[PDB]
């Protein structure tokens, strides 16, 4: 069974590589996973390398080696962010990627970081192939830009031959961005053809204070929908897992990663 995983890395910048600690736990996390969306990358040289050359040191299974396809830079103008996808060579590849782009009026609308999309095809698992598209809002504007996700969704059918598709990222969506009030002005929660694999009871912050479901997956499509391993799909503590303390557990990241299981 494959597991997909999303993880916002707080500030995932070149000062982040020289935390040995930290850096130890995000490998771990990402080892873990055979797909991983990684987002708060900040850099405009190189940390995606680094981050390989340390997950296939252990050269092991003559073969667990990793590879990674990596947006643009993406944001209104002097603070760009970009998301990448790490993935097991040997169990997926990637068939394309595209930026979504909303050719009506308004172009930059919406997204200040626009979903970077991209067609997986996964030869061992029963679906075939699928589409993720990542988000990570602004928190103010969360409501209509998961609103906007079931547009991006439109233009990805218009655009490839794709049935199966994974929104995941950090929406934002709890606590005061995304009171209970407002789900019925988002059209991805309302069309219940759109299945929330992460509910709104969850807590993806790593603060003890807070108790919001800030990170989310959500599918669509039968085939995938019916392919999730049963309990699979959750929040990873890795504060608990790696025995951290609260400080250890921050220097890695505020938010916890969420992940399922494709058959
Ligand atoms: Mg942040
Ligand atoms: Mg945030
Ligand atoms: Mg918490």
């Amino acid at each position: 069974p494959m597991r997909i995983c999303s993880f916002n890395v707080r500030s995932f910048g070149e000062s982040k590589q020289e935390d040995k600690n930290a850096m130890d736990v995000i490998v771990k996390v990402i080892k873990r996973c055979d797909i991983i969306l990684v987002m708060e990358i900040k850099d405009s040289n190189n940390r995606i390398c680094p981050i390989l050359m340390e997950k296939l040191n252990r050269n092991s299974r003559r073969g667990i080696t990793y590879n990674y396809v990596i947006s643009s830079r993406l944001g209104r103008n002097t603070y760009k962010e970009q998301y990448a996808f790490l993935y097991k060579e040997k169990l997926v590849s990637v068939k394309r990627s595209y930026h979504y782009h909303d050719y009506q009026d308004g172009d930059a609308d919406v997204f200040s970081r626009e979903p970077f999309v991209v067609w997986f095809q996964s030869p061992h698992t029963a679906v075939k192939d699928f589409v993720i598209i990542p988000l990570h809002t602004t928190p103010e504007t969360s409501v209509k830009e998961i609103d906007e996700l079931v547009e991006v969704y439109t233009d990805v059918k218009h655009r490839w031959k794709a049935e199966n598709f994974i929104f995941m990222g950090d929406f934002n969506a709890g606590c005061s961005y995304v009171p209970k009030k407002a789900w019925k002005n988002i059209r991805l929660r309302t069309d219940p053809r759109f299945v929330w694999l992460i509910g709104d009871q969850e807590d993806t912050t790593v603060k003890k204070s807070t108790n919001c479901a800030y990170d989310r997956i959500v599918l669509r499509g039968q085939e995938i929908v019916s392919s999730v391993v049963p309990k699979s799909n959750s929040v990873f503590d890795f504060q608990k897992a790696y025995k951290l303390t609260e400080e250890e557990a921050l220097d890695v990241s505020d938010h916890f990663p969420v992940e399922f299981k494709l058959q």
